[PDB]
């Protein structure tokens, strides 16, 4: 009820902010060393900031540590803890450095961290993809355009496309990883100080690749928060379609993979529903990381320099966009690994539409027929069969009545297998293109046969 | 009477997209060129087939540049406007053009060529701006105004300091420009429908014809994949949203609480009844313009979501935000250089305004730490020596030593070489600071970086 | 040259010449209000609103020539008509700014586009409804996780549509009465001591009354970002419908077949049929999506009174207006030209056991426990899966193991089309609930 | 373990027992509803009502252990209640699905938000007008393109939040009423067949009445985004004001100093006032506009009928709400908290010429042309400031060397406390009008 106190709970981080905790104390202990070295504390100063922020660290990895509101914020919070602690010694910790500087080197710094995890989880969902490929690498499925189905495709060709997705998001990742990696810490409140610091000695202790170049940037810079929000953004919309696509083949009408149980939801009452309920949380899950993107952009948007109060609202979206991808990722690794390819059903729906259609014309136009004669030829074959109709059943009779062109060779052309086996382009779902593309992701990968 | 439209008319005008997709011309010219390039050396045409396709797409080419090509709408896209022309021109030849080829694998072909001749262009135009503003720096680089937190005053800092903070953005958006570039510059033509051919095509060729690194390794990714628009559009936002701070900033400098800069009148609109106004719209609406470049990034995120593979029409949607976003950020980084070459800052104003602020307390406090004092007591004495300024209505450096040694025995005469405006900012000297001869540094390494002369 | 450049980045008749109609009929209403007033001579007046008529025919004609070296809509018509009629056209600027005038001419846009969607959304309700009727006994699978869990109706999974277009209409109704309200007489931001009459002005217009704050006025753009959101609420739902469509038009489905008119093809697959327009709905759902965050993202932050950014707030409304109109015309479109495949629909349906909710109402309302009803009919699908049959073709002695509850009367809760028959409850799929919500809509939209 | 992991991304209990008292209030309706149909005995349904009483008081009284392994809100509550009354706690399922039940507990949790928010609202409002009615004869500088303009009054500043908060108020009431129809007896999607009574249940709840299609019933989510997008507009609202008040709060302009209980500072720069909490409100309308993007993107594109996608539209909702009440209340403690630099504000006007406008009123009114009123005045302000004077301080000779219109009766137009007063156009900054609109919100807001 309170002015103050309205204002307290309004502006407070330390509900969110906490899980900054080992990159304030690393970034606190790099401050304290570098401040002995030159002379601004003493060793003694910083022989017990150091125990003492040790000891902190500890505490809150047991949780026994008390966060308290009254507090603040994370760097306070651990602050007035060491104060508590090591007594006077602690309050120099402040010296050549502002909050201002101090939270952009600790953002940055988990950051780092999470990027560094976020990529090992998905070079372990590429894994669970490539051994699911492996594992089911004869199956044929149809390929859509349209969700019409266009050509016929191995199964490990379909996956391989989403590990190409996220190979990209793995190379945005490493990307952002590099650009985020300036140490901004130094800058104090903006402008730097006239307290002889060495921030090169800063930023190499705490694995930065140097001091950033402005103070005033360095305090008001958040581009590597919306870097990393967009590069979740992408890869969520990779796990999206991956959703879409699974939802889609759990389905009775497509039919093709069955989820286990523990992936899975259902009814007693109609014991074959099985619900692919996580991969449309994960689908579901894009959107927030998508959002977590907008309101980081619209914060940054018309703010004047330097630092701003506004700033706080970075934190949240980034821990919720990082949480989440992380979580979609790992679902959808362990659903990779819990679910089976429905043969039967498989085998029995691709004789529907016609998907060695583009092989027969392949074959015309290898006996030396134009592409739209071929394509003109082939539909009228087609049209011939409507119905269970399958092109490679007709004889060789019936398709002398279009063209002298064919021959008994045809038949080597015709049916899904054969189609399969006759692509040939570099990228192309042939067999043997396939075989070398599964080859360089198991070497990419350390993928063993243990 | 009034035309009554069929059902395929009505729905011809919902799905044309060459109204917006005739700008990627040269670039399909530039891939179907390759392409028959290709075709005439793996047998699928004759070398008098690829020669009639060469110099007809060049005709057709030199056609569009010289405004006398005419696209319509019922021949839909870019694709099928230049090959329709093409067939009426060089006849029967034209129609094996479409050999091993899709519009799926030719559409992204051509998106990403155009891409990657929006991002040379881009990243040009930001050199451009930041030389516009190291130039302004240099120009007034003796000039003091506060630093702010908060909107409030917090120290004395450097005009080309602050400036040299939007060059240092614009370096991290060229650097995502880079990286997008070499992500986006792999080949997909040749992945056909979305699952490859049989016909003996030869996807390195056309992918070193056209100066990208390699062909893309899978079919229905190459067909699928919009990554590309995606990672421009988000860097056009991030720098679209530097160049709205600026905007934000340039206005408020232009106000007349601020006084700090006064633009020319031609970058500037005003009032013949008040001839003071001076109203900065270029760069308010290089501010309001970052709008429509965050509208854009989300166009094409919720585009993509959910999608199943492979190819879709929906991906028609991908164009126009690109090059709105594109289009866009270009205008605002060009007219932000042009307002960085036409504005004049008023030093008087700026000088009269400085000296009451304390802004020299912090290097007070740096002075007293120099002498040994912890950080805690450093500003609890200069807090105090503040409010005896409050009270007596001066400066920090109105005060004599007498008054300060009632507080601490450290202060000697030097301190007054720690005080007012123009000694605090003499006084910074850490790496990246706004100290003379750090701005000086920063200022020579930009000057080289970018070729000033 | 600089100022060259700077004309052509803040140029706006590129888009906003479409202002053109509310441009003319404010400034009309506003020459009157000045000769009701005394500021200006009737004979003024006069000449005034014959030569904006004038301006409009030309324009109408195509035979009015835009300017970029005269800005805007505003400038561009007021030039042409001093042009046109010499110094009674000044006058036009008296007591206004084009603060006020912009305001004004684009909140009546907007009313007149709403006004527009609304027949459009109609259109397609009753080509809704008209495709429920035709095909009015047709039993689908109704979805949740895209598994099959219950028998409805066509026309049951159609009216789905046209209630959430009624809620849409209804979202532009009410922003249509909240944007209704006059900015014309703020001027600059302030007001005029001038003795304007805004009441006049605000009538002359069709608005409720003059907005009661001249900054507002001047500074609000409520009704664009209310007007965006509206629009994308019904982007989304026409998504939804190209989701379906375009799932129900795949082979796995196999629900339904586009005309050749609304589809694109293959002359090597003549079966492939592709349904672009549909796909196209679903996608610019995206776009509309994008021209909202645009005017939230432009507004956040603003300082008052009016801004140049403003000028960004034209282009996003213009294109998801456009959007919209088009996304619910072709979707109208779509609804006409496309035919059910009742026989695949019909013999897909008995593997899925969907009357099973239907035999556990029949155990509830012979008093068994809901939880034990789903249980002891769950293990009879168990028993048609093991056999290969339906569970009408279960014989009653064969259910007695599991409850003596079961009678001979049971066989009239089982197949699909007992199933939708024994819906019952308001709002169900039950035949004639859906027949009386059909009778609802058909008068509603005046169907004949 | 897979089924751990999985457990943890799909629980919902750690966000949606917020629904607690609307989950209880639903299903005590059920019941109600389950007995007077004859579906449960009226012994089974006192055992239900009572035992969720004793849960709903157990929950006030943070007794009440949340369990994940029992996933969800709903089956937290019920499972709970069968521990507590036994067999009874089994039939309150009957004839319900979660996919109705949870629409119904989120639209009166919505409705109950927005109830909260509109009395939060108009506390600011009175907040606003009290802030007004206490500085009714400060003169500031009203702005366009951040450029003096014209001279208004501080409560017309004011009165455009108040005007603003009053359309989003609109936007709330018309929001409530859409969202106020009953999903439940929606079932899974298709409704049933057993005798309940959907006008019941309705009545009960509140609701208008039931909603109309059984299928459009469990897959809307349309509540949801309105109110998300009524929040995002309330807070651009916000957001603009805390662009003003930190503007304002600045040395540059000066206008305003906030308390110590509402600001930041610096020991060693003690008038350093850092207006934390007003650049807070402002940064926090993004994450109500990313919260609507969520549920934007979540229901693009989705299939019918009810998806798991879903269960992400809670946590943006409450977010949304959380922030935008916070972000209400705040601003009007901060309204309550300023104080106006009377002498800065005085000392800063005179330069800008803001009278310059009601002068060239004056030669309007005299019978000049518009163009001529500029001209003349431009001359006159060219002059003052070449002398550094006011126009008021010129002598009536040489306002008369420029035109012979002007007469002593000049000076009455001239200064800004006289420009204040000559606005008088509805809705303009004259004292008069001012005060009107002044009166007219005390006693909309019922102010004493
Ligand atoms: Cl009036
Ligand atoms: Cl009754
Ligand atoms: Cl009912
Ligand atoms: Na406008």
């Amino acid at each position: 009820e309170s002015v103050t106190e309205k204002v307290e709970k309004f502006t407070e981080s330390i509900s969110f902010d906490k899980v900054l905790y080992k990159q304030d104390i690393m970034g606190s202990k790099a401050h304290a060393s570098m401040l002995a070295h030159q002379g601004l504390i003493t060793d003694s100063d910083k022989d017990s900031i150091l125990r003492g922020l040790d000891d902190i660290e500890r505490q809150i990895e047991a949780n026994k540590f008390e966060w308290r509101t009254d507090r603040e914020d994370v760097h306070m919070n651990i602050e007035a803890a060491l104060t508590d602690l090591i007594g006077e010694p602690a309050k120099k910790l402040h010296t050549a450095r502002s909050r201002n500087d101090q939270v952009a080197t600790d953002f940055r710094l988990w950051c780092r961290d999470a990027i560094d995890t976020i990529i090992v989880k998905i070079r372990n969902l590429q894994r669970a993809l490539v051994e699911l490929a492996l594992k089911n690498e004869a199956l044929i499925v149809p390929g859509y355009t349209h969700l019409q189905r266009a050509q016929p495709v191995l199964l490990p060709h379909v996956l391989l496309t989403f590990v190409e997705q996220l190979e990209r998001d793995a190379g945005r990742y490493v990307d952002c990883r590099a650009r985020l990696n300036f140490s901004p810490l130094g800058a104090c409140a903006l402008a730097g100080t006239g307290l002889p610091i060495d921030r090169f000695m800063t930023a190499n202790a705490l694995g930065f690749t140097e001091p950033m170049r402005n103070s005033i940037d360095a305090v008001s810079d958040r581009d590597f928060v919306l870097e990393f929000l967009y590069t979740n953004a992408n890869t969520g919309i990779h796990l999206s379609r991956l959703g879409e696509e699974w939802v889609l083949w759990a389905s009775e009408e497509f039919g093709f993979m069955t989820p286990s149980d523990s992936v899975s939801t259902g009814s007693s009452i109609m014991p074959q529903k099985k619900n692919p309920d996580p991969m449309e949380l994960v689908r579901g899950k894009s959107a927030r990381v998508i959002g977590d993107l907008v309101t980081v952009l619209t914060l940054c948007k018309g703010l004047p320099l330097a630092y701003n109060r506004d700033f706080q609202e970075d934190k949240e979206p980034m821990f919720d966009s990082t949480k989440t991808i992380m979580g979609m990722i790992d679902v959808s690794a362990e659903f990779a690994q819990n679910v089976t390819f429905n043969e039967d059903r498989i085998k029995k729906s691709l004789p529907a539409g016609h998907l060695d259609a583009t092989t027969l014309a392949d074959y015309l136009v290898k006996k030396g027929m134009p592409f739209r004669s071929s394509h003109d030829i082939v539909g009228k074959l087609v049209g011939v069969c409507v119905s269970g109709c399958e092109l490679q059943n007709l004889s060789l009779e019936e398709m002398k009545k279009l063209s002298p062109v064919f021959e008994e060779d045809v038949f080597g052309f015709l049916g899904v297998e054969n189609s399969v086996n006759k692509f040939s382009s570099y990228g192309s779902t042939g067999s043997n293109c396939v075989a070398e593309q599964l080859g360089y992701w198991v070497n990419k990968l350390n993928i063993t046969s243990t």
